[PDB]
C-alpha cells in the first residue's frame, strides 16, 4: 500500500 490507482468514480485505492 505505497502507491494508488485511478478508479472511474474519480476515486483512489491502494493497489501496490
Amino acid at each position: 500500500r505505497h502507491y494508488y490507482k485511478f478508479n472511474s468514480t474519480g476515486r483512489h485505492y491502494h493497489y501496490y
